[PDB]
């Protein structure tokens, strides 16, 4: 019984996509998780992140109080723009 928080910086120069899908909503009163990891993606290459892991922060953006649409939109814009990508996730 512990909380494991890992920071993973992805090789975005080699892989042009995260290859992940996010599920859930942190929007409602009272989180956002990795639904699935796609092969050929940066997240699959790193191997540390697994499905059911809670997504806390990407780069300088925090996913708290975010709807699924908004959360997907943040990720689209970050992947679209050139640069490195760093995820903070809480292991299930
Ligand atoms: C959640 C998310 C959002 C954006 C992402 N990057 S991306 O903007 O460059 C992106 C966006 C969209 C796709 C493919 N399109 C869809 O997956 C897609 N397009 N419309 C959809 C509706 C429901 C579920 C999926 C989709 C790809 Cl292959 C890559 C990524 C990613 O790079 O893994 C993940």
């Amino acid at each position: 019984m512990s909380l494991n928080i890992i920071t993973v910086t992805l090789n975005m120069e080699k892989y042009n996509f995260l290859g992940i899908s996010i599920v859930g909503q942190s929007n409602e009163r009272g989180g956002i998780y990795i639904g699935s990891i796609m092969k050929g993606g940066a997240v699959a290459a790193d191997g540390r992140i697994e499905p059911g892991d809670m997504l806390l922060q990407v780069n300088e953006i925090n996913f708290e109080n975010m709807s699924n649409d908004d959360a997907v939109r943040v990720l689209r814009e970050i992947v679209h723009k050139p640069g490195p990508i760093t995820l903070t996730v809480a292991k299930s």
